[PDB]
């Protein structure tokens, strides 16, 4: 297998500083469809499908976060690809 779904979730000063957009982003430029969405815990969730290693990729950014973020924690898994997505959204 090639292609995979990812689920990552982060944790701390993550909402307001411009994340989501970020992730779009990166995911358009890695050629990943999905989403990502504001939770109202103050957390953001993303669910991803795409090549494997560009996933992998985009978790790496995901930790990371834009310039005014500081991801404190964690948490991701990736499973079967279900070719559900067209693009990449936020939300």
């Amino acid at each position: 297998e090639m292609l995979k779904r990812m689920y990552a979730r982060v944790y701390g000063l993550v909402q307001g500083v411009g994340f989501r957009k970020f992730v779009q982003i990166h995911a358009i430029r890695l050629g990943i469809k999905g989403y990502a969405k504001n939770l109202p815990d103050g957390s953001v969730e993303v669910v991803a499908e795409g090549y494997e290693e560009a996933l992998s990729k985009l978790l790496e950014r995901i930790k990371q976060g834009p310039p005014a973020a500081e991801v404190e924690k964690d948490d991701y898994s990736f499973s079967e690809y279900k070719g559900e997505f067209e693009d990449f959204e936020t939300y």
